[PDB]
């Protein structure tokens, strides 16, 4: 399996019990305070800018001096993990394929920080980028829990009458943090070697800081749909989020909101982070679609 071939134990949320959860939070509190660094062995092909915004680390990737257009990238990791070395590699590839400048904020993480900290930080970097190139030249993208953050954040902009990004990209978004969709079968659960209902529940409960997991800011499947910019979603049939992605697609369609869903039946959660041909195909689909004229 691709999951096992590239496994990082320090990113696993397959917790057995409360004791594993506590140990994870203990570890993440300590690790999250450290300055995040590019992987020591990774050749990043794009040019890299190591910036900060109000003491938050922000990395920017650009290629061939192409910076007139931005992707605000919200990385996965359940709001507890920092970017994977495979996230570094994915972002590099997207930069080189799209020729947008990819912006990677290291936003506040749980267990020390909580939902409002996370969202206020994303707002600040979004505002920064809009001031640089205009909202029409900014695309928002995220994977996993980062896809949830990305959708929830654009929904916040929409609810608050803020200028919206030209497009919104969701990669294996965790649209409902409860993962209680009754269409999630045992067969589907047995195919998913990455997600854990227990792990996602427990981590998200910590981050939510007293808010119910069903709150639309946490589970954006429950958030504003009408008025969204065009949405482009990527996911696999072997991830427990798949019923939620299909449900979200149905809701977008019903509300006459533009959605492209690229659904890969045999792919795993967050598949584009893996060095496999399907990832390269997904990246090419991002590149081909990202410059489509927005006429909605
Ligand atoms: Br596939
Ligand atoms: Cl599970
Ligand atoms: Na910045």
């Amino acid at each position: 399996s691709v999951v096992n071939k590239y496994l990082l134990h320090n990113r696993s949320i397959m917790f057995k019990n409360d004791q594993d959860v506590e140990r994870f939070f203990y570890k993440r509190e300590i690790e999250n305070r450290k300055k995040h660094k590019q992987p020591s062995t990774l050749n990043v092909k794009a040019n890299l800018e190591k910036l900060s915004l109000d003491d938050m680390q922000v990395f920017r990737f650009n290629f061939r001096h192409q910076i007139d257009k931005k992707i605000l990238y919200i990385h996965g990791g359940f709001n507890a993990l920092q970017p994977s070395p495979f996230h570094w590699r994915l972002l590099d590839k997207i930069t080189l394929s799209t020729l947008y400048e990819v912006v990677l904020p290291i936003y506040p993480k749980t267990p020390e920080f909580h939902i409002d900290d996370t969202f206020q930080a994303i707002q600040r970097v979004y505002d920064q980028l809009v001031s640089e190139v205009g909202h029409q030249n900014v695309v928002v993208m995220g994977d996993g829990s980062g896809g949830a953050l990305a959708l929830s954040f654009v929904q916040s902009l929409l609810d608050n009458q803020q200028p919206l990004p030209n497009k919104l990209y969701l990669i294996s978004p965790i649209l409902d943090a409860t993962l209680s969709n009754k269409d999630i079968s045992d067969a589907l659960i047995e195919q998913d070697a990455v997600l854990s209902q227990f792990g996602v529940n427990e981590i998200m409960k910590k981050w939510a800081n007293g808010l119910p997991l069903t709150d639309k800011r946490i589970s954006p499947i429950n958030g504003t749909i009408e008025g969204l910019p065009p949405v482009y979603m990527f996911g696999g049939g072997r991830e427990m989020t798949h019923p939620d992605m299909k449900l979200f697609e149905q809701m977008m369609l019903q509300h006459h909101q533009y959605i492209e869903f690229y659904d890969y039946p045999k792919m795993v959660h967050d598949f584009p982070i893996y060095p496999i041909r399907q990832s390269h195909k997904a990246i090419k689909q991002i590149a081909k679609s990202i410059d489509e004229d927005v006429t909605q």
